[PDB]
């Protein structure tokens, strides 16, 4: 399925391509649709570029306290926290959580070129056993969305199991997975989306992402009221390039999945 049935009519009303993936950990069940298809990412993927800088803070330990300048030269499109501290430093920590939980652009370039670019952030992903994920370009051009572009994608199924790795699994050690989680605890850009899907009492860390053709996404950890964790990525994008964003979308995917 009745939940397949109702996302299909979801999809059909939005006019738009969804793809979801939950993952319940009460009993390692799953809910797919359009699970193995490609979605651009978008801000999704400043997750798997904060990850690649906490693992390697595992073995530099003083790598989050690592400062970083902050140019004019930096500045791109969304630049929330970077341009308060243009001409000064931002550790690694700090832009680790400007990434996350404003979705600075600037910060996410930071976090890019220190582990190598984005060949190095897929390759972390490559080490966690995600096969699926690939990051092709940096900010802001990896937003572009392009339809049958598989550049900066990855599948809702992938993403929910790497995410699964990351936040509830063994990915990252434990002082780093901890600080991740609180990182998107902190998010201050997801009320629209998934969260505004689920009941108030729920505990949500996400990233949201969002970019061309409309396309709207977020990815959760999830921990409702006296239950086991869930795992929730909600992919969308749509035909028209000037398209509008629709957290709603994604919000009544993941009351759908949820109820």
């Amino acid at each position: 399925a009745d939940v397949q049935q109702k996302l299909a009519e979801l999809e059909r009303q939005s006019g738009g391509r969804l793809g979801v993936a939950l993952i319940n950990t009460a009993d390692n069940s799953q809910i797919l649709y359009r699970a193995d298809e490609r979605f651009a990412m978008c801000s999704t993927s400043k997750v798997m570029a904060a990850a690649a800088v906490l693992k390697k803070s595992e073995s530099e330990p003083n790598l989050l306290n690592q400062r970083v300048e902050i140019k004019k030269s930096d500045l791109v499109n969304y630049n929330p926290i970077a341009e308060k501290h243009v001409n000064g430093t931002m550790s690694l920590a700090e832009l680790s959580a400007a990434a996350l939980q404003y979705s600075d652009n600037v910060a996410m370039n930071k976090l890019i070129a220190h582990v190598g670019g984005p060949a190095s952030v897929t390759a972390f992903a490559r080490q966690l056993g995600d096969e699926t994920f690939r990051l092709d370009r940096t900010e802001p051009t990896l937003n572009t969305a392009i339809p049958g572009d598989p550049r900066d994608t990855t599948s809702p199924r992938a993403m929910a199991q790497t995410l699964r790795n990351l936040t509830l699994g063994k990915a990252l050690g434990d002082s780093q997975r901890a600080q991740l989680v609180t990182w998107m605890k902190g998010n201050t850009t997801g009320a629209a989306s998934i969260q505004a899907g689920l009941p108030a009492s729920w505990v949500v860390g996400d990233k949201t992402g969002s970019g061309g053709y409309g396309t709207t996404n977020d990815i959760a950890v999830i921990w409702p009221k006296d239950r086991a964790p869930l795992i929730l990525v909600t992919y969308f994008t749509q035909p028209q390039p000037k398209a509008e964003s629709r957290r709603d979308v994604l919000a009544s995917a993941a009351k759908i999945v949820t109820d």
